[PDB]
């Protein structure tokens, strides 16, 4: 699924992740539009053999299985196709628990590049909220 952008944001704050660990709305869709453009199917491959996997990227490393990551963890304790539902819940309940694991949203290199400290406003601006 394909998310718009104010759509993205209903459903992200009706599973609470708005305010999430004092990270506004605009930052967690700032996020997914960089990570996925919105995209719940998104997979890339890193350098490593992981995979980032959905609307937030998440990464098999560390957070979901996906079969094919020698050594890594499941720590969100999910099959990594989870996060490509068009359902958001999978993937909201596993980026609360990264957010929380001491490093805040820079987990997500994206957000780190290219929302942090920018008008994140600006990305559920206008939407019916
Ligand atoms: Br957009
Ligand atoms: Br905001
Ligand atoms: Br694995
Ligand atoms: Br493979
Ligand atoms: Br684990
Ligand atoms: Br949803
Ligand atoms: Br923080
Ligand atoms: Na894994």
């Amino acid at each position: 699924k394909v998310f718009g952008r104010c759509e993205l944001a209903a459903a992200m704050k009706r599973h609470g992740l708005d305010n999430y660990r004092g990270y506004s709305l605009g930052n967690w869709v700032c996020a997914a539009k960089f990570e996925s453009n919105f995209n719940t199917q998104a997979t890339n491959r890193n350098t490593d053999g992981s995979t980032d996997y959905g609307i937030l990227q998440i990464n098999s490393r560390w957070w979901c299985n996906d079969g094919r990551t020698p050594g890594s963890r499941n720590l969100c304790n999910i099959p990594c196709s989870a996060l490509l539902s068009s359902d958001i819940t999978a993937s909201v309940n596993c980026a609360k628990k990264i957010v929380s694991d001491g490093n805040g949203m820079n987990a997500w290199v994206a957000w780190r590049n290219r929302c942090k400290g920018t008008d994140v406003q600006a990305w559920i601006r206008g939407c019916r909220l």
